[PDB]
């Protein structure tokens, strides 16, 4: 747990770029999870570097059916900013915002425990399509 009391202390100081570099460094799959269900979704107190390593892990969440229970509300947050600060509000590359539209289509296939999953993340992958494709 020493990786995780460091970022525990990040997210008490309020300095949840730094509680998600410092768990993302570590590649640990669990305290990421973990971490993000403690936080909120905090995409807007992330810096681009931050940002662009934990969508990466984002991606590979939805290619492998993991979590979604836990991840969808950070792609809805996605979703949420883009829409109330325009496509750019969190300057992602232009491969990035492909790849996870992509990665969102090929999660509406899948045979979702949750029965409504499968319609958020259509509504989803629409959303950001429409703004950015």
């Amino acid at each position: 747990h020493m990786l995780w009391s460091q970022a525990m202390e990040s997210v008490r100081a309020s300095d949840f770029d730094l509680a998600y570099a410092d768990i993302l460094g570590s590649n640990d799959e669990l305290l990421l999870v973990r971490l993000m269900s403690r936080t909120g979704p905090v995409l807007e107190q992330l810096s681009d570097a931050t940002l662009t390593h934990l969508m990466g892990n984002l991606k590979h969440f939805l290619q492998q059916q993991s979590f979604l229970e836990c991840v969808i509300p950070w792609i809805q947050q996605v979703a949420d900013l883009v829409l109330s600060n325009g496509p750019n509000a969190l300057g992602l590359t232009g491969d990035s915002k492909k790849d996870l539209v992509f990665a969102l289509q090929e999660a509406a296939s899948m045979d979702h425990a949750q029965s409504w999953m499968a319609a958020k993340i259509v509504e989803l992958a629409e959303q950001l399509r429409s703004a950015w494709l």
